[PDB]
């Protein structure tokens, strides 16, 4: 069913949680310096699965937005992901501009959290993750980097499509097309670049005001 | 008519379930992790316990989606199936040594003895041995989970011309007879955290993909006996 769907996208937010709450249960509690915003996170993040879920039980919801440190939240998340407990770094190389863009947040966050589950998840024996934000030509370019196990140049197309898995550990298949099916559902456009055994790049354009 | 309908009034109150069983831990975590924004996780009295609880339904969410998705690559037909000739016997045999292990190593809240009545024969059987293990492993719990202290979990490999069969006999409160068609349907509970109500949702919906067949017998009272058949050559 459709419930395959929300049984998918629940995944990422769900590890962030549980991450978040094993790093303030081993010790971080007690740590008036971090401990709150750590549970600002936490709440944030439960409310926003509340909100998936009642969506998807039951449209866009468009709303101007600074990508900057969106994507820089989005961003800490996994950082927190990667800590507690292969080694992986984010290096981020954003504008110093903030650029603002009309998007739905929940969704769009959603995709952010596929992606970074890929670059990460097909990257193992360590890695990385390279994180771009910037614009050009009234468009806002996100890529995401990765020195995983690449793509095989026959299947640079199909790996938006539904179910559509390489050969080579994990999961239905749906991660990219649900990230396709919502960057396109928001006036942008998504892509990928990949050299087998190399690497592979992420990109998204959205329309810059 | 009641035929397509069927299939979709139980689609769609799956889905209604699947929405509350999901949004009611949401709820839960949010109200104590909102408790602990609000001034709770500078109590050392309590922040600990809260984080507890926290954790806890955390991980209960994280099986739950793991089980639905398991459980939409089964409707789905995705799920893929590798049936191999392997030693019924051992396999079984090697289920209940991890179950008898876990309560060797203490303190245990509850008591419970594993006891097994198995044939002598050497029965190899073309079976999925993961999914299969998967499915005695949800038995076995749901056998200790609803036991007394003391309690005897009654484990039997057997043997007919046609079939091969194995129970897993508790002496818990066993179900009422209205229920003994509903206990492997999803999110069925029969009172009840401690876990997801799709344990033998799963566990019917793989062995029928084994080519098998499972049911329950029980005595409200007494306890429970729970059967897989297997075609046996
Ligand atoms: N950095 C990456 N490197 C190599 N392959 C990738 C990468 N990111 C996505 N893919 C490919 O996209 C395929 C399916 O993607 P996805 O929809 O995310 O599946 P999943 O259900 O596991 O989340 C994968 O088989 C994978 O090979």
């Amino acid at each position: 069913q459709f419930v395959s769907n929300v049984s998918h996208e629940l995944r990422t937010p769900l590890t962030s949680l549980r991450s978040y709450i094993e790093a303030l249960s081993d010790g971080a509690w007690k740590d008036p310096e971090v401990a709150p915003g750590f549970l600002k996170v936490t709440q944030e993040e439960t409310d926003r699965m509340i909100r998936m879920i009642n969506e998807l039980l039951s449209r866009v919801d468009m709303e101007l937005v600074n990508i900057n440190e969106m994507f820089n939240y989005v961003l800490d998340r996994f950082d927190m992901i990667l800590k507690k407990d292969k080694y992986y770094t984010i290096k981020r190389e954003f504008t110093k501009r903030d650029l603002w863009v009309e998007i739905d947040t929940d969704k769009f966050t959603q995709v952010l959290d596929n992606i970074m589950n890929n670059a990460i998840k097909y990257s193992p024996d360590g890695g990385v993750v390279t994180c771009r934000l910037l614009e050009t030509h009234n468009q806002v370019i996100i890529s995401i980097s990765d020195q995983g196990l690449g793509i095989p140049r026959a299947d640079l197309g199909h790996v938006f499509d539904r179910f559509f898995r390489v050969d080579k550990q994990g999961g239905t298949g749906l991660g990219l097309a649900i990230s396709k099916e919502v960057v396109q559902m928001l006036g942008g456009r998504i892509w990928v670049d990949s050299v087998e055994g190399k690497g592979s790049t992420f990109y998204i354009s959205l329309p810059y005001e």
